């Protein structure tokens, strides 16, 4: 009876495990699902992350190119204002130094261009 | 009041002077490189934290296979051990209910493999 309860309990366990072990082949199968699973995961999310660096590359590319296009258009239309303030600049210095009689248009436009140079000037920031 | 009209004049030839500023190609040079520098700099850092995403791909895809053998490997041992034991641990019962006096050898067997048994299916929860 100590014996047969050993017995018992020894055969009671050994049903427990063949019942547990399932079907093992299945049990294979489950995790072989449970892997390619994971995997694929992985794959997705490499795949969004790869895909966000590259979008956000272009992106700044191509805000790169905007600020280029305006920076070179800023010096450019700088350069011909200035090269038309330089002009009336100076010939309205010449008319003024060679004028028998300055007419007040001519302090005018002296006055006004003095202005617009020092804009231009301060625009060379 | 003709001193007015000089400081005007010289100051006006002077801000010219200031202003003249040109070489506004070497200025336009100065900017294409500035632009290409930061231009390869976006390609350089994109590309090199690229290649470090591929090698954090093929870590984590390293540590995935790795798991996986162990799971596999680690079922197809406590299966194979399952069968191991239930042939013994039967044989072992059908020994000792045949036996007229079981041995204390055979007696002691029956104790052990009973405690295999009890961590075999222990480890079988989960």
């Amino acid at each position: 009876s100590a014996l047969q309860t050993l017995l018992a309990d020894m055969r009671g366990k050994i049903g427990e495990i063949v019942g547990i072990a399932g079907n093992s082949d299945q049990n294979l199968t489950k995790v072989k699902l449970q892997y390619q699973k994971a995997h694929n995961e992985l794959n997705e999310t490499h795949q969004f992350f790869a895909s966000m660096l590259d979008e956000r590359k272009t992106e700044l590319l191509k805000e790169l190119e905007t600020l280029y296009t305006a920076k070179v258009n800023s010096n450019n239309s700088w350069q011909q204002r200035s090269r038309d303030l330089i002009d009336k600049g100076l010939a309205t210095c010449e008319a003024v130094e060679r004028s028998p009689a300055p007419p007040s248009s001519l302090l005018t436009e002296a006055l006004l261009l003095r202005k617009s140079l020092e804009q231009q000037l301060q625009t060379g920031i």
